[PDB]
């Protein structure tokens, strides 16, 4: 997807590939040939996720990803 969605008890997060693409460039959520990333609960809460937002807008303030 360009984009996607991930719903969660938590409340719902949003996921943009190609919207975030355009500012990241692939290697930087990827390295080295992209493929499909074990998003869970371990991964989307270290690195993957609860990084690469803290010096940049919108998501931060824990209630950022998930809405609702
Ligand atoms: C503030 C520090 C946050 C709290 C509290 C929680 N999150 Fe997240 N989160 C993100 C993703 C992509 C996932 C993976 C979905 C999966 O588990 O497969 C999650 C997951 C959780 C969960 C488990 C699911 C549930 O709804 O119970 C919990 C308990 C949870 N998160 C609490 C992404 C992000 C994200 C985007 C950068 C941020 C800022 C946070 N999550 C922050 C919090
Ligand atoms: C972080 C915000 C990402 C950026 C930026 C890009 N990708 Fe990605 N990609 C990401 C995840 C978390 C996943 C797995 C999604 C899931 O829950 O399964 C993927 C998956 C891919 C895949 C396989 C699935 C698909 O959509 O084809 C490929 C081949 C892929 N990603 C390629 C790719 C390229 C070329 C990117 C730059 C334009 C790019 N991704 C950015 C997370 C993120
Ligand atoms: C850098 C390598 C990033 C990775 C890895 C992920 N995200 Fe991200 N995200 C990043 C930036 C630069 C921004 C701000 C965009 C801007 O225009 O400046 C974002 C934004 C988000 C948002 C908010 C979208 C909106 O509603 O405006 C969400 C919901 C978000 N990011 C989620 C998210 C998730 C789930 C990730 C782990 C798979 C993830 N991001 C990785 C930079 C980067």
């Amino acid at each position: 997807a360009d984009v996607v969605t991930y719903e969660n008890k938590k409340g719902n997060v949003t996921f943009d590939h190609k919207a975030h693409a355009e500012k990241l460039g692939c290697d930087a959520c990827h390295e080295g040939t992209p493929a499909k990333i074990a998003i869970d609960k371990k991964s989307a809460h270290k690195d993957a996720c609860k990084t690469c937002h803290k010096s940049n807008n919108g998501p931060t303030k824990c209630g950022g990803c998930h809405i609702k």
